[PDB]
């Protein structure tokens, strides 16, 4: 069972949109060296939707050839409709990816019973772990807790991102599941909170411009020290809230141009991060001390 | 232009959910008797996201093949990823479709000027009618009345399908738009007042069950004959509620199975309407004297 910081890396692209493979060698290498304790290939912060589907496993591939064991690698295989899921997974699983973490369909509205029978089809069709990954607002659909402890029973459904940042919801699903699946926060601004209450880990944007800060919070988190936990995280607090000036990923990209790590490249339908904000970001960057 | 009640066509299936050929093109003649003005291939309602690209075609051309240009044909082609709206988009054209439907990216919630080159680069890139498709509740985005109005500058941006329901928010968008470009409702029950304040017809779902009841409905709010539209949409009006019990179209798609059109074929995430609301179906379709 993974825990601690995992990073929803992003994709570093050139200028002209095309995926930045060095760039992303050395954001892989740099995260190990900071204390990450796990990689999110192609998640929503990876711009999965954007990415040819050889992209997707092209991205999987460099990331755990750069990874090279030393810690476990997660790919997104998420997608609104099962056929195509079972297939993104199977794939993940032959690149060798440690698990897969599938968002609950979106645009298309299934019913509770609807994500059940989708993840029940895609456990038993694939033999990884899998990680599910509720998201309302952006998904049109909100994966109930109660859904959540039905999908617990199946023995490979490990663990839940809920990023949906209503912490009293996530210490009820944390309680409700009496421990049959792990719990990630999907939502930097409380994640500290959430593992303060028992998940295991954040499934982080943050953690792409401050992977050690974000590594000892979880770390601290986790050991249940509320005290060094509150601490650690103040001083990373603001960035919490400035990634989110507009949609994700297009500000932590920018932060992570700011910090001469990678380009601006980012594809349509997303754009780079609106001028009005590049200034309070640098500045939000210096204050934490990434700049 | 291209006015009246538009039927957003379900994609009927076979019990191990392969597209039911045969039921199809029976249903394509019947809108055509039953006085439907044009047909909505592989919208959300024709299960766009549970179909491969090759099926995706293969449905825009029967479709095309069988209506053999009666009335109109707008296929489907909306896609969170700008490049590849750009490639369904030219397949629509290219098999003759007389405009496109496409949904605003869904998913990941670009920006609003990021819808406005997301559309713009599709509009540049190939040359056929299309017609925007604003519904906040699957996509998680919500086009702007005003980012809409920009569009409209585009001469081949022909329309919007405006799914909100927000009655007095589609007025002003209406009024802000001179006949720039075409407006046209998506909720249902809504629709008569939308048309009767301006728009031109109505992408319909309660149209796949009541073609002639709805062609009628949609001809006398355009004429803005308050008190018929009045009348004739009530003998309907439950329906509109009634097939949303659960999200469109596994409602619809067991009303024409109960109508004895299609079969129960519908694929996952999507599972068959449930047990608690077809009696209740079957209640509200004999009230309406559809069987």
């Amino acid at each position: 069972t993974i825990q601690g910081s995992i990073v929803a890396i992003v994709t570093p692209m050139l200028k002209d949109g095309g995926v930045d493979w060095k760039s992303l060698e050395k954001l892989v290498e740099w995260h190990i060296e900071q204390g990450t304790n796990s990689i999110v290939a192609v998640g929503t912060t990876g711009e999965a939707s954007t990415l040819s589907m050889e992209e997707h496993t092209q991205v999987i591939k460099e990331i755990i050839r750069v990874a090279n064991k030393r810690i476990p690698i997660i790919a997104g295989t998420g997608a609104n409709s099962t056929r195509e899921a079972i297939e993104l997974t199977k794939a993940a699983k032959d690149l060798g990816a440690d698990a897969a973490l599938l968002v609950t369909p979106y645009y298309n509205k299934p019913t509770q019973e609807g994500l059940y029978q989708h993840y029940k089809a895609i456990a038993e069709a694939v033999e990884l772990p899998l990680i599910l990954y509720n998201v309302p607002g952006r998904t049109g659909v909100d994966l109930s807790n109660d859904t959540a402890v039905r999908l617990a029973e199946i023995p490979n459904i490990v663990g839940i991102k809920d990023a949906t940042g209503d912490v009293p919801r996530g210490k009820a699903l944390i309680d409700a599941l009496n421990g049959k699946m792990a719990v990630y926060s999907g939502d930097d601004e409380t994640a500290w909170e959430l593992m303060l209450l028992g998940a295991d880990g954040n499934i982080s944007v943050t953690a792409n411009i401050a992977p050690k800060a974000m590594s000892e919070v979880c770390a601290v988190a986790i050991a249940k020290d509320e005290q060094q936990a509150k601490t650690l995280n103040n001083k990373i607090a603001n960035l919490h809230n400035i990634l989110f000036c507009e949609s994700n990923p297009i500000p932590v990209k920018w932060a992570l141009h700011e910090m001469g790590l990678i380009d601006t490249g980012i594809r349509l339908p997303l754009t780079p991060l609106a001028e009005q904000y590049r200034e309070p970001l640098r500045n939000a960057l210096k204050d934490a001390g990434i700049i």
